[PDB]
């Protein structure tokens, strides 16, 4: 009949323990900040200040004895190891010759990176996002960007998760040559250089540990002693709410592609593949890997990079090696892992890889059917059009014509259909292709009525520079504006144009635009109409479905249209 133990919370780290040890107050190399243990160390302090303390204690989780040891006077520390993540009701019993006595139960948290210790996330979704009964075999994907939590103020609990089958999390960098990241800013390059200290070149790391697992999100119940926080803890809780959702890390993108060019050497591919396997064993909520190399053959952010002879065979070899590694994981865990890639769809990008060969290893190809035209130059055009628009010259659609200076075109025009047709012509199966939608516009200023060669079509005009505006209007970088900013400040509630803009739509291209004839501002984007057209196209060709880039920029209209388009 010893006295029942009483739990010392503060000395028991508030009963928060974890299989993964994460630095919370400092920033260093990835292998200094993140250490995954097969067993969590549990240390619970209890006291017995009254009566007799007894000789031995037992610790129970949900009524099952998990530890035992000696009672040490009026305060005792039970230290033991535990391998299974979860939330458990713990009791501590003190025993002697004359009987045993149990503490009142208390919840203990043993964190693991599948979210097994988390309750389902509470969502805060804009109610403009509607509910649909889309066939569950259709891909409905979007990219969520790690940095959406700063200015854009868009967190995981804001995502319309019931309307998504795949969440691609952007972007995981590869250690090594990454000068392109300095175009984003020196802090972002410095963050990568910090993460890579003590890490071999060609291994993956987390670019922004603050956003990924350190930041406390009060909306997710996070507190000081919460063992995993950040977007990653939210994605874990999201998987608990939506256990069929696939969450896939996307490696690469525009500014993080420079190390992929070194994958012509197999040793570098080996290093990378092993590192991905270790990342997925560490962060168990992820369901696969998405390779976003921009672009094999060159044409990406680094003008000096690209080997059109060797990059495509390296890309195929990489996908083969990834699929072998992921089959090893499947065997170890009993889970299914998906292998996917986002690829350029200009004819010059498609010609540099045999995707029919690479795609036999892949579940899905995400065709980047956007960014065809944009503020990097002063040539307006439809950035995400399905077909050739009205502005194109004779012979431009197919590539056999000359431009307005007399220079021959070198290939078929940039349109989503020209890209899809080229990939199907290679032998890529329709049912592995996912068509992309932009949730943003690209834009110019100075396209005035006197620059147009066809007065009904501002895409035949000439710009003087990139669209400018404030972050309040959804302009986070010159030349680019969020769809929700176009809707609020350029379309208005009737979709006919406000603030001096008029809405236009190229019914042949299937591409909308807004134009302010006073300022020459012209923006090319995707809207309800063009997305319904993309969905109709995807249905008619037996494509796998649709994905969008990037979800924080939508107000619900684009994802709703994607569902309606596939109905
Ligand atoms: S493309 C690229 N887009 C990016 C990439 C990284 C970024 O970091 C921030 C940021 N600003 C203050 C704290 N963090 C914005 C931002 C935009
Ligand atoms: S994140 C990303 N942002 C992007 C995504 C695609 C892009 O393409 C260009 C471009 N520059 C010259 C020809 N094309 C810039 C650029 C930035």
């Amino acid at each position: 009949a010893p006295t029942a133990p009483s739990i010392d919370m503060y000395g028991s780290n508030n009963l928060q323990f974890s299989k993964i040890e994460l630095a919370m107050e400092t920033t260093s190399g990835y292998n200094d900040m993140v250490k995954y243990h097969e067993l969590a160390k549990i240390k619970v302090k209890f006291n017995q200040w009254s009566g007799t303390s007894g000789d031995t204690y037992n610790v129970y989780f949900d009524g099952v004895k998990v530890a035992t040891g000696a009672i040490t006077g009026s305060q005792t520390t039970a230290s033991f190891e535990y391998g299974q993540g979860g939330l458990y009701q713990m009791e501590i019993e003190a025993c002697d010759a004359t009987g045993c006595s149990k503490s009142a139960p208390v919840e203990i948290t043993i964190a693991d990176t599948d979210g097994s210790h988390l309750k389902p996330l509470t969502m805060n979704v804009d109610p403009n996002n509607k509910s649909y009964n889309t066939d569950p075999s259709i891909v409905m994907g979007t990219y969520f960007v790690e940095w959406g939590i700063y200015g854009r103020d868009y967190t995981v609990d804001n995502m319309p998760v019931d309307n998504l089958t795949h969440i691609l999390y952007g972007f995981i960098p590869i250690c090594g040559p990454n000068e392109s990241v300095k175009s984003v800013g020196g802090n972002s390059f410095n963050a990568l250089q910090t993460a890579c200290r003590g890490v071999n070149d060609y291994e993956v790391v987390i670019h922004d540990p603050w956003a990924a697992y350190q930041k406390s999100f009060p909306q997710a119940g996070h507190e000081y002693s919460t063992p995993i926080k950040g977007n990653y803890a939210m994605l874990m809780a999201l998987k608990q709410r939506n256990p069929d959702l696939k969450i896939i890390p996307s490696i690469g993108g525009w500014t993080l592609s420079d190390p992929f060019y070194d994958f012509v050497d197999k040793k570098n591919r080996d290093t990378f593949v092993a590192s991905v396997k270790k990342f997925l064993k560490t962060w168990k909520f992820y369901d696969g890997v998405d390779i976003d190399w921009e672009f094999p053959g060159g044409g990406g952010a680094a003008a000096d990079k690209g080997d059109p002879v060797n990059d495509g065979p390296a890309y195929i070899a990489l996908m083969r090696e990834l699929r072998v590694m992921l089959d090893e994981l499947e065997a170890e865990t009993g889970r299914t892992y998906e292998l996917t890639s986002a690829i350029g769809v200009g004819y010059d990008k498609i010609e540099d890889v045999d995707y029919a060969d690479a795609v036999q290893y892949m579940d899905y190809i995400f065709a980047m059917t956007y960014d065809f035209y944009g503020g990097w130059n002063n040539v307006p055009g439809h950035q995400t059009a399905l077909y050739c628009g009205s502005f194109m010259r004779p012979g431009q659609c197919d590539g056999g014509g000359v431009d307005e200076n007399g220079e021959p075109y070198k290939g078929p025009a940039y349109t989503a259909d020209n890209g899809i047709q080229l990939l199907l012509a290679q032998g890529v199966p329709a049912n592995k292709l996912v068509l992309g939608t932009a949730m943003y516009g690209r834009g110019w200023e100075g396209v005035t009525p006197d620059t147009l060669t066809d007065p009904n079509d501002p895409m035949t005009g000439t710009a003087t520079g990139k669209l400018k505006g404030s972050t309040a209007q959804g302009v986070w970088e010159d030349g680019v504006i969020d769809y929700k900013g176009i809707k609020s400040f350029m379309l208005g509630a009737n979709n006919t144009g406000i603030n001096g803009f008029e809405y236009g739509y190229d019914a042949q291209a299937e591409a909308p635009w807004v134009w302010n004839r006073s300022t020459g501002e012209l923006i090319t984007f995707d809207d309800h109409r063009s997305v319904l057209a993309k969905g109709n196209y995807a249905k008619s060709l037996g494509l796998a479905g649709l994905f969008s880039w990037e979800i924080d920029a939508d107000n619900g209209d684009i994802l709703n249209a994607m569902h309606e388009g596939m109905a």
